[PDB]
């Protein structure tokens, strides 16, 4: 990193040297007038040079050669190690005449080298390595690298009503827990010569997405000072002669948006004062970059770690059902008494944390999920914007493109329909996460319009593979027209949940006709599920499911959609139609190992471990 250093007229000038540069100094300009030659001396922690064009010519602390002065003959000034000492290090070049061996004149540049290095951990290791070069950009992948941080949204303390990262303050020890690190590692002499000062920094933009802290007093009763974040865009740092190391305390803010690509950057800077009135120069400026980790959701395939379940006191059949197929697995569950519509339960990972985050978007919070170690991040309003309306497939490779965490998935409506859609901002939150790539489905031909009342995945127990269940009208169609000519004919259909037959059904012309349209959307969405997902048709069940279709021309589940269920590994909590359809639904499922427990019915949102896969290790597209 070449600087220029020009030497003044019969002067010494005295400058601190950021190793890491190297100095190119001009000594043709401070010659005197009639100067025909110049020769030079220097110290021995100053490697000189005199480059006369391109060539450059080592030269010895105190030699007696003379070179002509040129413009284009200079010096090349560089330092290996800090100073001890302010000046200490110097260089001296005395002028002569046509005739005249004596010096007419000389110029001096007394030198004071310091070292300024701002460290993050960029390798990903845990650890904030010494000066990673590769620290002022983030590169995705497994041979990428780039420092990752969180956003700091649990709650460390319970007393305050909002999350860690909505105040600029730091109550806890834990809360630095949550935190990247930063260091500005330094050496140099005692002090720094008069008129320099290291300054930390960041833009006015990126004040609203970090927050920086330093432990003051941390031999005894520790206290944490905000210096760059909300209203604070630089912070004078205390120089601390010798070899020293400041630790920092960086936390996010923001998630990654619509506007927010995720990365900033922290700066440091040498600033020369000049003069009153004027601003100082940076003279040297090193930069870190940080990317915000990205909210993720987690797949049915997942294991599951512990159920959040929410009903009424009534609910006891409910309940009983659900703490009884909890038993079975090796979780545990929660009771609270809009579960599956209001709130999702999400992952943040970095090399050093990782935390469970629940997003919230009611249509205060609930008390049962704020904590340590849990974020919870909260938000016109169409029924399509709902969390049954999202959904999260299991990782997949479609034509050579790997999505490790799955992609999401959006119900939707055509593009020249004018129907309805989810809002436009969640869909750019969604979309700014980037790890799970989004796709949007066609759920509009639903009165409510939820992905989850067509659709689910289900593992393959004992493999890494799985299944998507698909409602089909076809599939009940063909299960009622078999029962009807077995004798099953004229028997009541929903006993336990008007005296509806088998007969009475495919009797209805009309219902035929809805149901055969709403055949049509759900093979509209199959398509775009074997293409976005990679997809055979040995990957898909087909569930019986019946519609009803309203004066909007939207269906409406005839009985209890069987494909929105609970997947707790090999145990699916299937909810119970009011039995042909359930003997139906265990021939399908039961053989692949899928143990089938069918509930009476609020609903319930289960939190699952994260994937192994760390989403830095991905490469997703522009
Ligand atoms: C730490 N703070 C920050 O990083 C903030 N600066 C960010 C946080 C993210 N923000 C949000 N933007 C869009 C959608 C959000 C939803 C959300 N809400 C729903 C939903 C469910 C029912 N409704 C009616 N909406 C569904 Cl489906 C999906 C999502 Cl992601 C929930 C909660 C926050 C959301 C923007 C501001
Ligand atoms: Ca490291
Ligand atoms: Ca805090
Ligand atoms: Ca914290
Ligand atoms: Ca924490």
């Amino acid at each position: 990193r070449e600087r220029t250093v020009r030497l003044q007229y019969g002067s010494r000038v005295e400058a601190v040297y950021v190793l890491g540069t190297y100095l190119w100094t001009d000594v043709y300009s401070a010659a005197p007038a009639g100067a025909q030659t110049f020769s030079l001396k220097h110290s021995e922690h100053v490697w000189v040079e005199v480059v006369r064009d391109g060539e450059a010519e080592e030269v010895a602390t105190n030699g007696k050669q003379r070179w002509l002065l040129s413009p284009s003959t200079t010096l090349r000034v560089t330092m290996s190690q800090a100073s001890t000492e302010a000046s200490s290090d110097k260089v001296t070049v005395n002028y002569y005449d046509e005739e005249g061996s004596i010096p007419i004149d000389q110029a001096g540049l007394f030198l004071t080298a310091i070292e300024i290095s701002l460290d993050v951990d960029a390798d990903r290791d845990g650890v904030v390595e010494k000066n990673n070069p590769k620290k002022a950009s983030w590169t995705w992948g497994p041979e990428g690298q780039g420092a990752i941080l969180l956003v700091n949204c649990d709650r460390e303390t319970p007393w305050l009503p909002k999350e860690d990262c909505r105040d600029e303050k730091v109550y806890s020890k834990e809360d630095l827990k949550d935190m990247s690190q930063m260091i500005l590692r330094t050496k140099g002499p005692d002090r720094l010569p008069a008129g320099y000062e290291i300054v930390l920094y960041i833009s006015m933009s990126d004040s609203d997405k970090v927050g920086v802290f330093y432990v003051e007093n941390p031999f005894f009763g520790q206290r944490y000072i905000h210096i760059l974040g909300r209203r604070k865009l630089y912070h004078v740092v205390k120089y601390t002669g010798g070899s020293a190391e400041l630790l920092f305390f960086v936390e996010g803010l923001c998630f990654p948006d619509e506007g927010f690509s995720g990365l900033v950057s922290i700066h440091v800077s040498l600033l020369e004062y000049m003069a009153q009135d004027i601003p100082l120069t940076p003279i040297f400026t090193d930069t870190v970059i940080f990317r915000i980790a990205p909210w993720i959701m987690t797949p049915n395939i997942l294991p599951p770690v512990s159920v959040f379940v929410c009903c009424m006191k009534d609910n006891y059949l409910f309940l009983k059902e659900v703490k009884n197929l909890v038993e079975k697995t090796n979780c545990e569950l929660k009771v609270c008494f809009w579960i599956q519509d209001e709130i999702e339960f999400g992952y943040i990972e970095a090399p050093h944390k990782g935390f469970p985050v629940v997003l919230d978007s009611p249509r205060f919070p609930v008390k049962e999920l704020l904590g340590p170690d849990f974020g919870y991040v909260t938000r016109s309003v169409t029924s399509l914007d709902s969390f049954g309306n999202l959904e999260v497939s299991p990782p997949v490779t479609v034509n050579g493109k790997t999505y490790p965490l799955g992609r999401i998935l959006i119900g939707s409506s055509f593009p020249l329909s004018g129907g309805r859609r989810m809002t436009k901002v969640v869909r750019d939150f969604l979309k700014a996460q980037q790890v799970q790539a989004p796709v949007e489905l066609y759920s509009d031909w639903l009165t409510v319009g939820h992905v989850d009342e067509f659709m689910s995945f289900v593992p393959i127990p004992g493999t890494k593979k799985f299944l998507l269940l698909m409602a089909s009208t076809s599939a009940c169609y063909k299960l009622f027209r078999e029962k009807q000519k077995d004798g099953h004919g004229e028997a009541i259909m929903f006993k336990g949940l008007k005296r509806i037959t088998i007969n009475k059904i495919l009797s209805n012309e009309s219902l035929v006709q809805e149901n055969l349209y709403f055949q049509r959307c759900l093979d509209w969405n199959r398509d775009i599920l074997k293409k976005e997902l990679g997809l055979t048709e040995q990957d898909i069940i087909d569930l019986p499911a019946l519609f009803k279709m309203d004066e909007d021309h939207r269906a409406r589940a005839f009985f209890p959609n069987m494909v929105n269920m609970i997947v707790l590994d090999k145990d699916l909590g299937i909810p119970k139609p009011f039995c042909c359809l359930e003997m139906h639904v265990r021939g399908l499922l039961e053989p692949l190992g899928l143990e089938c427990t069918f509930i009476d019915d609020c609903g319930t949102n289960v939190r699952r471990k994260p994937f192994t896969f760390k989403w830095w290790h991905m490469v997703p597209s522009r």
